[PDB]
């Protein structure tokens, strides 16, 4: 995935055409051969080929977003101009699931000892982590996301958004070329 | 090994490391692994390294060099600046074993109706092609190659180069950048 991507937007960049990317992502493929076969070096290339990229760049995340994904998939900090986000979508480090095992470390551990029945408490946490930090809104008061419209206007801002970043002008430092991973 | 060779070939010229090569390839390693996990696709990435490289060039074909490896081992026609051969070089399309198959083909044809002895004529035609084309003066005539010199000579000769090309100019095409294949 990240191979084919990769290509595309420098191909994009290389002629002036703009990215518009949708952004829905959970994370990484889980698995021994990703790393085997590296999943490291050869991820990279979507990073890459992203910063690098000059041409106007517009990211609308209609879902999910966590760590590293976030990163690669259109991250403001990255480089994208506009960034989009719609009311389901979920910004965060990592999901609830497995978020409230590390926040909720200590909590946990009386959990095994007094009120024991561990389920109820990391169930009810996980949807309590989901309802007040798995969403856009985090996101969009750190300004890593410009405004959070709904799913309809989408196509409106792109529309306009295209039109302002028309004349973008922007290039990088003087060098005979970069260095991606191959 | 391409990949491992392209990149590093990219990172010489980013920082203006001279590109000596050590040439001795037969060709590709077969198999069916080897196209289904793209090998065309990633083999041509040592291609684009080289091609793309302007700092000084020295190319040194110890023994083999067959085929598409040929090109790709900072050949002559790839940009090289130098190339240098040893007495035991075999530069040409492809071993004289599976050449007398294409080339001397009707004569061989004749071999099993006519005059039938084959693989006592393939091993003869065989060995005439092989003294008379698989050697580095074919290619040394061309001027694919700088000169033939002795083993022993190539340490000095490399030396000499350096020098030479010490300050060279090479401007490569006005582009934000290229788009070799990931």
């Amino acid at each position: 995935a990240s191979e084919k991507a990769a290509r595309f937007v420098r191909t994009c960049d290389c002629f002036n055409i703009p990215i518009v990317m949708l952004v829905d992502v959970p994370g990484f493929l889980p698995g021994t051969d990703q790393e085997y076969n590296g999943i490291i070096r050869r991820g990279a290339k979507l990073l890459y080929a992203y910063g690098e990229a000059t041409v106007p760049k517009i990211t609308v995340i209609t879902r999910k977003a966590y760590g590293g994904a976030y990163c690669v998939m259109g991250s403001k900090d990255m480089g994208c101009d506009v960034n989009l986000a719609w009311p389901t979508a979920q910004i965060a480090v990592m999901g609830a699931s497995g978020a409230v095992g590390f926040v909720y470390r200590q909590q946990l551990a009386e959990a095994a000892a007094n009120g024991e029945d561990i389920d109820k408490l990391r169930l009810r946490l996980q949807q309590e982590y989901e309802d007040t930090l798995v969403n856009p809104y985090v996101a969009a008061e750190r300004g890593y996301v410009d405004a959070v419209i709904p799913p309809s206007h989408t196509r409106g801002y792109i529309g306009t958004a295209l039109r302002l970043l028309e004349r973008k002008i922007a290039q990088l430092p003087p060098k005979k070329h970069g260095n991606v991973p191959l």
